[PDB]
């Protein structure tokens, strides 16, 4: 492993424990017991640092939210979208705890963070559109675009709810696949009658995760 | 109207124009056109302003989504539950957008927030209970909790969601219809076929709006 790519991870990791505001250079330097001149040498500032992490968030989420080719359409494919939902919320909970002040901060990240927002949204749009096709989902055209939309904005602001809705201050995996429940739901809501079985078994085996 | 009142309202028009971040005692003063020390008299400082306007949140949240008692189930029923979601997001918009750092540096407001939250939460359990009952929506009982939750997730983070995903940096009147519409439409996924005619007069009713 590389020593940039060390110093990504230990970021990565020392943010999503305590927050990204109280975690300076120096502070990351230490975790890897290197030089704050070593780190500079990859890293001039710790915007950069955070610059390389939305670029890793942003590539596993257009891959996790990608249309199917030729994949059956069967219980395995469906948890892999739910899968993905709970990666990106729990490996970058840190961007989530903190995102407004993050993006009102640099300017160049923010415009690379709205480009993907948009292309993950058309992405979206067309995987509720194959389900539709292919006899699992029964929702009107006009209202996809507005349900995808909806479930996206679910899975991005969950974390602020709970961080605002109780004095602890942490988030838990449990707090987090109490969120995929709430979508579940919603899905079941637009569920074929062929496909109610299947999402009895989602339901069962987040419930059993945490 | 007392001048403490006066006070209380030039702050919500400013917070909610500006953000609440940018408004000093001093600029509050000078929109009243009076002194800083007629100001200091009722208020002697921001916060207390701020805690007096996080009140007439509270008490307009609990009246909106109150159970209802004798009325008649009918359509303006319904609407009044629509039109107190629309109220609170923008009434008290400076709020929605910067609620996580408010709460952080006022322990006692946020202990009074907390409080009102779970009253509000057990009311819309009862609120969606009766519609049950009264033939309106068809949800299992063991999941009525979830949806109050989901929904009064969707109403309290709107707004955030909006500000992140454009480079604009104000909420119209149309920003927060959209939510409503999304909100309306996963009620509608819930409706009994007797009450699907109303769900279709509350959507055109809120389009129009806009």
């Amino acid at each position: 492993m590389k020593t940039r790519d060390k110093i990504i991870q230990a970021s990565l990791e020392l943010f999503n424990e305590h927050g990204e505001r109280t975690i300076t250079t120096n502070h990351i330097a230490a975790h890897l017991d290197i030089s704050p001149g070593n780190l500079y040498y990859h890293f001039r500032n710790k915007e950069d640092i955070i610059r390389c992490i939305f670029d890793q968030y942003e590539q596993h989420l257009l891959l996790g939210f990608k249309p199917y080719a030729d994949q059956k359409v069967d219980l395995e494919l469906l948890m892999s979208y739910f899968d993905a939902m709970f990666y990106t919320m729990w490996q970058f909970r840190f961007m989530y705890a903190n995102l407004a002040d993050i993006l009102a901060r640099d300017d160049t990240l923010k415009a690379r963070y709205l480009k993907v927002q948009q292309a993950v949204l058309e992405q979206s749009i067309a995987v509720l559109n194959q389900l539709k096709k292919d006899g699992i989902l029964q929702i009107e055209d006009e209202r996809i675009a507005d349900l995808a939309d909806t479930i996206k904005m679910i899975i991005g602001f969950w974390i602020s709810y709970k961080l605002t809705q109780s004095s602890i201050a942490t988030i838990s995996k449990a707090s987090l696949y109490e969120g995929l429940l709430r979508v579940l739901m919603i899905f079941k809501a637009y569920s074929t009658p062929d496909s109610l079985a299947n999402f009895d078994r989602l339901e069962q085996h987040f419930r059993s995760q945490s």
